[PDB]
């Protein structure tokens, strides 16, 4: 029943400007994502207005939402025999997501509407946690948000630090960003009691999750950071570390090297655009782009442990088509 | 080994002016309580500066800890035998009042980084709760923690609402500060498996937490609201419901009650004078104060099904030291 999985291979039969999310990804988990849907109106909105509507609104905001999606795959890969518990863990993980999302819209409705509504989104997923009954869950996701929370603490204090390493950098995303893919896929093995399959899974959600983030970051230095409902420089004027500026540093001398670093130190709007140009001409995005396609191989080859089946299929679906983006 | 308790008779042996926090109220847990504080700085700082300064800071800020050492009373008056994990349940306490303090600070340091610290605070409690390996006390934490979420959800939702009634209030300010007041006290009994002292604590904490809101308000419309670090006037401007002014729409007709509804709707600062002359003189803060002393009278009855011990008379001596705030 298992099988190799190479991009290569996957590429002969299938390019990734073919894949489509609906017929690819998301349809052999339908009915179940479906479900997951009914589960989270209970799950939430009859108590308070509020929160439906932001939760709602902020779901309406962005991407495809994958997360939960995943999380379905990993279980029916996993030939999970509860499916009504990895809907539930699915709402979990897209509450959990959500909350995420509305508190990093807090800046310096509202603010107080927006920390409120990501509280109770975190209150009901970890009772909905606790429901599912299962200790080692419980405690896998109460370290991992830890891991999360640390992730991005860890990038506030990176904030303006032109000295940020590439080590420092892939532990800061490996926790605000690849963690909650873990506890996605994982989980779902915990789930059907698949020990075997728990590290495959976690090792490809978090080399996806990776490969995710370096490809976002990637695209606030193009024309294509609407896309992520960016403006081109976003990043730089927050000072948040990101590959391309760390790369940009490490393919740069001189003059161009000092005002990529006085521009991270100061965050001044006045260099912005000659930054730009030295991040989009000194090769620091191609080296991100292989660092991308490098952590999209490490996925692909974590998974290729399981067996082929169409909720692998999906999932390798999934990856190429989030490399596509660039 | 149990006995009545009375307000009155408390009254006749040790009059509320005379009772000081350190020696009638902490000394009891006092060791645990210093025990307390080594876990906590293993539990947040070493990881993240930026945390344990905050939550150092946000301590340093306003009250005793009484929540906290609450736990560690109802712990040795429910004869915990390993009280290691009661000073575990009072770091979770703890934590998760510090999460809401510097959540409630967002404004609509700064909002960034009180966002993220609330949240890893809020990470790191439910990560110890999950250590202490107890479904029950767990699905109590969980429960509760949505519970406030909705209580805070429910008074964003009350805000300049001028219909606004006692029954919602009480409901408002259950979900709002009484019930961490009885996961403290019960999730003790919990860790006791004192099964028979989990309503009488929760019904004490409820009732003691009802009274610690009431008085909060009530001095919000007095000059001692400095030492809520608040200035007089402060609920009006935001429009959160408050007694004294839902009380003194009760007390009052005619245009005094005009006056005072236009207020709460529309939240201008022009006849706020007027307002908080009509809240002192109607009667409304008198109200409150009996209501206060109503809930305190409740708090201890239900008391006194636990034995008499110094533990008890600590909570007892809590209460009353409370009550005298007004
Ligand atoms: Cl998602
Ligand atoms: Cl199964
Ligand atoms: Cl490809
Ligand atoms: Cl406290
Ligand atoms: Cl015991
Ligand atoms: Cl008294």
């Amino acid at each position: 029943h298992s099988s190799g999985v190479d991009l290569g291979t996957e590429n002969l039969y299938f390019q990734s400007m073919v894949i489509d999310f609906k017929q690819d990804i998301l349809a052999p988990v339908a009915t179940d994502f479906a479900a997951m849907d009914h589960l989270i109106n209970e799950g939430i909105s009859s108590k308070v207005g509020l929160v439906m509507s932001v939760s709602k609104h902020v779901v309406e905001a962005g991407g495809k939402r994958m997360r939960p999606i995943m999380c379905l795959l990993a279980a029916r890969a996993c030939d999970l025999d509860n499916m009504q518990n990895a809907q539930r863990l699915a709402a979990i993980i897209e509450m959990l997501h959500t909350a995420t999302l509305v508190h990093d819209d807090v800046v310096d409705w509202n603010n107080q509407t927006a920390v409120l509504v990501g509280d109770f989104l975190i209150a009901r997923a970890f009772d909905l946690l606790v429901d599912l009954n299962n200790m080692t869950l419980l405690k896998d996701f109460s370290t991992g948000t830890c891991e999360i929370a640390e992730g991005e603490v860890l990038q506030l204090q990176s904030q303006h630090q032109p000295d940020t390493t590439e080590e420092t950098y892939l532990k800061i995303i490996h926790g605000k960003t690849s963690r909650l893919f873990e506890l996605a896929t994982e989980g779902a093995a915990i789930l059907a009691g698949q020990e075997a399959y728990r590290e495959p899974l976690r090792l490809f959600a978090g080399h996806f999750g990776n490969a995710f983030q370096i490809i976002d970051d990637i695209l606030d230095y193009t024309s294509d950071a609407e896309t992520l409902g960016k403006n081109i420089g976003d990043d730089l004027m927050e000072g948040k570390p990101t590959l391309p500026l760390i790369s940009a540093l490490a393919h740069s001398t001189g003059e161009e090297h000092a005002i990529i670093r006085r521009s991270i130190a100061t965050g001044g709007v006045d260099q912005l655009p000659k930054v730009i140009e030295i991040v989009q001409k000194s090769g620091a995005l191609d080296y991100c782009q292989r660092r991308a396609q490098e952590e999209t191989e490490a996925a692909l080859q974590a998974l290729s442990i399981l067996p082929d089946t169409p909720y692998r299929q999906a999932l390798i679906n999934l990856t190429r088509l989030a490399l596509h983006r660039i």
